[PDB]
């Protein structure tokens, strides 16, 4: 059968913040992983029960901050590329990868079409009503595109798909 998911914890990490940050309770995070009764490691692995694995899984979300498009990638080759806001002037790079862990039924608002969640908290991929700031304006970081761009991606990767953030160089 597919393999459910893997998520490898950064140094600060905490229980509750990522159980919920992966949509999920934290009982259940620790059914699948005892480990975290007490707490979460540095560089330490989890499985997400009731989520599938991304290495079942063949997508690949490669969006450089340096890039400053997201691309997205099957098979060890992109599907397309789509524009994300980086800014003008952020540095610091993102040593982490996340996870296209959800995607949410049509809000009906301005929320952009669909809501679709990464795995590190304030991290998410969107839409819009705005897509003229859209990899040409520092929107605070934000990774949002066009309604049905947003959808595209988002029937494509699914529930466990690998997208890291990074400035390169
Ligand atoms: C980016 O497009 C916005 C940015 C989005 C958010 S956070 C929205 C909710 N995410 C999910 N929980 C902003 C914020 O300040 O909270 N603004 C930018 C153009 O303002």
């Amino acid at each position: 059968g597919r393999k459910l998911l893997t998520y490898q914890v950064k140094q600060g990490d905490t229980l509750n913040s990522i159980a919920a940050d992966f949509r999920i309770s934290t009982a259940a995070l620790l059914q699948a992983n005892p480990s975290l009764q007490a707490g979460l490691t540095a560089g330490q692995s989890i499985v997400i029960p009731g989520l599938p694995d991304p290495y079942t899984i063949p997508y690949h979300i490669a969006v450089s901050i340096g890039a400053k498009t997201l691309t997205l990638s099957l098979n060890n080759r992109v599907m397309k590329t789509y524009p994300i806001a980086v800014g003008k002037i952020l540095t610091q790079t993102p040593t982490g990868e996340f996870y296209i862990i959800n995607r949410q039924r049509n809000p009906g608002g301005p929320f952009g079409a669909y809501w679709l969640s990464l795995s590190k908290q304030h991290y998410g991929i969107h839409g819009t009503n705005n897509p003229a700031s859209i990899g040409k304006a520092v929107s605070k970081g934000c990774i949002r595109m066009h309604n049905k761009d947003v959808i595209e991606l988002a029937s494509i990767v699914p529930n466990g798909t690998r997208v890291t953030i990074n400035r390169g160089s």
